[PDB]
């Protein structure tokens, strides 16, 4: 048993809810929250900007030190950093950004990072301002992630479309 509440079960391991991932993280304090990161860990907008704002910019300060030491992530890659006030850990995962012309085939590689963690609170990778079709992102998630993933979908309209179109 875990602390996640109000989710619809899609598969053996994937669950979904209409929720603001920031408010969900604050309530649950999951072991792992996933950030929709870019390779520079510049948390300006979308999910990343919202998570970072909720940490009072401490996520950005930590991220800047990580990049100064290690250089940028790969598209499809990830790093584990602090979860600050939101979670034990934040898994920063870089899905391809369609609005930058990145290969959508990298979305599967991005979701493979989730398999290193038994349970995660996550957004749909490459959705929102990353430009991919969220229906596609949910299909890749279900067909790639084998660990237990709790998906938070901010937009109620999109949530209802994801559920009602799910195969
Ligand atoms: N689940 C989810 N929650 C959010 N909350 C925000 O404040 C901004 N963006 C998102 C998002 O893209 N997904």
């Amino acid at each position: 048993v875990n602390s996640f509440s109000g989710y619809l079960k899609l598969t053996d391991n994937v669950y979904i809810k209409n929720a603001d991932i920031v408010e969900e993280a604050k309530k649950v304090k999951p072991t792992v929250v996933v950030n929709a990161a870019n390779v520079y860990l510049k948390h300006g907008g979308g999910v990343a900007g919202a998570l970072n704002k909720a940490t009072n910019n401490a996520m950005q300060v930590e991220s800047d030190d990580y990049i100064a030491t290690n250089g940028p992530l790969k598209v499809g890659g990830s790093c584990v950093l602090s979860g600050h006030n939101l979670a034990k850990h934040c898994l920063h995962v870089v899905g391809p950004n369609v609005n930058k012309g990145e290969d959508i085939q990298l979305l599967k590689s991005a979701y493979e990072n989730f398999n290193q963690h038994e349970v995660l609170l996550a957004p749909l990778l490459s959705a929102g301002i990353f430009g991919a079709d969220p229906i596609h992102s949910l299909r890749v998630c279900v067909d790639t992630v084998r660990t237990n993933v709790y998906l938070a979908v901010f937009d109620k309209n999109l949530y209802d479309k994801l559920v009602s179109s799910f195969l």
